[PDB]
């Protein structure tokens, strides 16, 4: 409150300007060392209680008066606390600097002791610019089913220190954003043209009618409907062939499904894909 | 104390102020260089033991008088040998600042011997950090039944730089509150819809009448009571095919179980699917 | 803009300079102590607040205009309140500066508070970093078909802080570019001459034609159609012999294979060595 | 001792003082430039030579006379050569900052040499400040069998830098107190109402049966004395049903057990389970 | 172009050197505090608008008028932008400091907004120097079938950022360089004396036998040619002894094989190492 | 030599101070910027050559007359060769630290170039650190068995910079110390009370005389001589029972085993609790 | 060269000592405030080419007339290239700062861009100094199989950077020195008295003649030549007793055993010890 606050805040420094400074040119010894060290050193003296009762008045016009603010009670009675030791560790630390006392000696107390709280503070600060990145980058939106870390989920929230993502299990993970600047992001809204790569063990013995069956699931998948094209072609050929069998890895490409259109492909084209082995006259494989 | 402690703090530096310093103007070199490296060599060398003062009665005022304080006796008796190390270092490393003897000789062995533990308070101050962006970000609370690093437990207290939560055996685990600014958190009490991934294999040989126990399953779970559907559809489609059968993975999504309704669901959602495939002739599979 | 925004930024320090400062040379401690501190004081004073008409004429310009600018409007309006900070920041952080109040113990806090912004912004701005240099280094284009860490997927976008690659399972994954200055990039499309390394179990007992066995493999692997030889020789031997069996290793290696025209090679390759395995009267092993 | 080592530390630089610097005021190149730097660079030169005599008489007041002091003898011996290196390194330093010589070279070479002793003890002082802080949050007692690490074992010794606590294996496990605020402490004897998560696999083919083996095993473990019953209830529902069995996983409550009247409840909530299982007419499973 | 560059940039300064600095003594604060910051604050400023000439005259000279240079043309054309926010940061950061306005306020922005991409410059720069040394410790060459780690491949590029080398699935793998100076490389094409280590079971039963199929084994691998002798001997000893068998480990030194004449060796000796085995009457183990 | 070296060092510094500098005052610009430039700049430009002969001089008395020193040959040869690049470096950072020539432009070559090798002397300085603080932790001694990671092995030596301690292939492992100041060390050999964690499958199909048997096998160990009864109580209870069977963890206590009194005590707990289990006519499990 | 390069690097700097700067006191702004900026300012500039002379005169007396140095010319030309950037980044740094244009403004883009290259030199150059310390902490010499991460094999060389040893498939590994300052090194040729643990199951059903078998197999190993006994004693006990064996752990001590003397005692070993299983009517074990 720029009205009501500078009244023992400025009123305390133009009093000291004017009663004992500026007006009075005492000459035992109050001109040549102590203009300077008590004009800054009593500025920043009643600067830094100026800002204590702008901070302290956000007691009385925010939680006192409003209901407890934008913030919660428990939220800005500590903001109230914090915001005390940084303004108290500026106010000594340029009160102190200003006063001459011991300038470069409280200077490397709490620049150092105040580095201490920023090679500590690297993961909550990193997450506020990692999720301040994510503003900018924007990997996903408020109904993507990404992933970073093995945490599929679609993404309830987007805050600043950690976005909050429906888990597999529909549990929300509260995941730190410096895990989407430093990892990977498998956003799988954004997904057309989705993919099955299935596999098919199977009974052969004959290993040369398998070309027609590989022939014959590929013929399936490409005059399938809703399976997209342009991109890379419905492959079935074999690996892994043993004493008795080969599986088929079927693969196809999908195109836009909606995770219950989904199963039902990924059900009927293995169900139609071992109708085409067993008119073949083989059966299925023991892996 | 304020009121009882300047007596040798500060009765001292007006001594030295008024008897020695500033009414005897004596010419035999005490002006040029001795009036400032003796005053400010003076104010903070009666600083210094004024905080050692103000800081041992907190030996007399808080566990003598007082019955050991807010923290326990342990806790203040090393209090009050950690704060006569940081009170030593500020008292050489600025009373030789303003004495002006070895001014950065002094602050690089304390701004370097200062900043080891700066480099090495990353852990227990990154502790306090992230446990005091816990208070603004509210990941959990005092019932939450979270899990950071396979740490599931619910949450018995929330400290600055632990908190502990009681594990799923029931032991208070203290987790460390870096490990929540830098790690996923999958809160696991303000969940609604929760879900089943259960997996039924089964015995088939017939791979045609599999689509109707895939239709009758899902009509049994979206048809079932205490079952949430304004979110994903109850999925049961198959996967692993295989010499003689097909494991269906019967997926479905409850609404707001509480841990003893949920496992009479989970247990039969799966017994009631098995009385449905056992209804169309076909047994259970080998896995 | 140049032509509409000094007016009040810069006749205000026009003013300033003109009205009290400069033409006045009243001698009530207003040249040897406010002469420069409040031109460099004032200066900065009314070119901070140029910076932000300069900013906040983004607003106007930008986004109340021009429909959105070349950001979106949520991109905008929180870079209109990050460079608001950062304005500030640099605003008090000079201003006080200038005016000499607390020099070294504002800057030690925003110099000490702006690298707590840089130990913390070393993933996004090393993702800037590292997109840069994906420019210069080139280690893929937008049809390549990488893989960084087991995140196979053809290259959509390559922008500044993250390319977007389609997954394996047709996902846009979205890599951080340090994950590309960090890590191997196995790039899969500037590549000819494709491999195989295939393996045949087989139960000889016989364990003397086998030298003929791998000598037919090789005939029929040199003298295949889209096979490169210019390197590695078509290798087939043996290993891991054991009761009943000994699985040769066949190795060859193709002609810039288009994955369609690959599969159908790596399934003849493989059944045609089965054919020769086959003609020497020896089935196939157990594994 | 400030009763006899400031005799040649001391007295030699009130010699300094009386004989060669105050008394004589010499006008060949002794007062504008050699006044200031040889007083403080005499101070200092023999300052440190007094602390190396305060130092080297913890040699005769320590180990020579007292036996071998409150640390060892080898540890108060490389403590005398530890401490006379952090001496020279002061003491050139601070002599060659006096002496105004070579200031800011030396301290570039001792604040940059001392900030690499600072680089390095992040390891040894992070032990230090962790085991400092373990004293605060106390996670732990002299009983407590906590775990860090995989690290089980009740606590024999808390030191500073180490907490040795005695292992699974009953050997003396000596953990750096750096696992302690960076890694979750399972501590495992302020615990009450632990838990059993058994499983009982049981072949049935009915699996219509089995809600009242479900049921009955219920009202087992709910009609058992010493379980607690005020959290979680006592469940048992079935999982992993395959071809012939479903596997019960048997949860219940117990109240504060002293390990060993814990394994005879986890022995005979088991056996009286499989009795009411047996009762039901159904064997075992196979798993 | 030193020649024809200077002209706007040199000729603006020796303007404003003759025209308003040098040659006029005006006395209204021209001179006492105008003459320093705005001779290097103008030779700075149009020292700034040299390099931006210089800078931007390869646009002209290198892209417009050459084939795009000796980059590409998109790696010059965000050169040319990567290297004008390096002069405006420098010419602001240097233009502040001359003109005297903010200069350690803005020095402390871009010092540590400079140090910010040192924090972040660490992976490409790291490239760039271990890049810089593989030049002089040469670990590999162009042909060299080095790995790093799990990524064999002889060595198709060596860069200065990242060495390319062709896969084991003949894919060329980027890998970086800082993957050199921290990891294993194990270069495998400056090798002579290559080694086996195989191992063949077999069903004994007898167990007493097995020194002269130990020692016959031994006989053969030593009078085998290209096997090398110099270094370890040809050693066959049994380990692993269970129910039936006696697994012998083979292991032999050869010397310079070519990777063809390699594997018909591995077969050669282990197929002669069966035929003896098999002349002991003893058959082959189930493992 | 403090007799024998300063005779070029020391006397040509008396040599340019009194012939040149001291006694002449010459006006040709030799007084107010090369009288202190060049007293300073050569008593340090004749202080590095002080210390080179010094250094040198350990070439002379060190290698040449004594055998070889302290130290070997070949580690005192390269150390005469990293002290001439340390005192190359304080030479010309100090020489041109004096001279003024680029004060502050060396200095940050030489204290970032320094610093280089702090960044980088993180490991070994390291492990100087850590195994320093092991002569005042004191972990272990020569002869404990301890193990830091899987590194199970008795101590041989211990060094500044690695303890060698001789593996459980007695070869005789080199640890770095950083490995103690960061990991846990299961010292094994300041152990008493030793356990046994046995396991004993046995078939029953009974499931309840097996109450019978873990009481008898309980009365087996506590009164087995040699067995600790102080700690924790000998307990033998079952866990995972399964078709046919119930597998009996045994656990004891001993007494400070020699590691041949050991394992006969954890053979005969074992093969007398088979006594105990073949008393009551149930035979042993399949696992 | 001293005698040949100083021609126009120091006699231009003689030129413009005597020229212009030293006998000419041209009184238009030449004294004031250009006598240190162009003696200082030149000295610099004419001695950076000095060193460019110095420098690339290792172009003309090394590689042109010596056959291309003690480095190759591949080495050494881009020698010459990076010390011609780390000359001009001193140059401009030094001219720059003796200049007086922008001091701290390119000491703080060279101080800044120069621990660039710290941060990101801390591999290179800590291979250098953890291979510098190898030579006075001595892990290994030129034939010591050693193994730091798995990566077994003999030293082939021991460089600055890396030191390469030769796999145990005989390949050359290259391992920087950083993994031997900061990793276990089991060094395996100075090491005397090897060990064996071999493990040897034995199917019993009697589970009472065992400790006649453990105890006979001890007075085989006791009693055997080239066994060391001043060690631990040779043990036999059982472990791992299930349905029908009990797999006893036979361990021994040889005595410095030469790799081709050890498998035929590793062999002869373990045959003796199932010579006398078999003397007791027991045949060996499943596992």
């Amino acid at each position: 409150f720029w009205g009501a606050l500078e009244d023992p805040a400025r009123y305390l420094v133009t009093f000291i300007a004017f009663a004992q400074i500026a007006a009075m040119v005492a000459p035992t010894t109050a001109i040549a060392q102590y203009f300077s060290p008590t004009v800054k050193g009593a500025v920043i003296l009643s600067l830094v209680w100026f800002l204590y009762r702008w901070k302290t008045n956000v007691i009385t016009r925010m939680l006192s008066a409003k209901s407890f603010g934008g913030l919660d009670r428990e939220k800005v009675l500590t903001l109230d606390k914090v915001s005390s030791v940084g303004l108290f560790a500026i106010g000594l630390m340029a009160s102190a600097e200003a006063c001459g006392v011991a300038v470069q000696s409280i200077l490397t107390v709490g620049g150092v002791g105040g580095v201490a709280t920023a090679f500590a503070a690297r993961d909550i600060l990193g997450n506020v610019l990692s999720g301040l990145s994510m503003q900018f980058s924007r990997p996903f939106s408020m109904g993507d089913t990404i992933k970073a870390g093995s945490v599929e989920g679609q993404v309830i929230e987007m805050g600043l220190t950690t976005t909050s993502l429906l888990n597999a299990e529909k549990f929300p993970v509260l995941v730190p954003n410096s895990l989407f600047s430093s990892q990977v992001i498998v956003n799988k809204s954004r997904a057309q043209w989705r993919a099955i790569a299935s596999k098919i063990p199977l009974q052969i013995d004959d290993l040369d009618m398998i070309p027609q069956i590989s022939n014959e699931i590929k013929e399936m998948l490409r005059s399938n409907t809703k399976v997209f094209l342009g991109k890379e072609a419905p492959h079935c050929y074999l690996s892994r062939v043993e004493k008795s069998f080969a599986e088929l890895t079927i693969g196809c490409n999908l195109i836009r499904m909606g995770k219950e259109e989904l199963y039902n492909t990924q059900q009927e084209v293995l169900l139609e894909a071992v109708k085409i082995i067993k008119k073949h006259g083989v059966s299925l494989g023991t892996t």
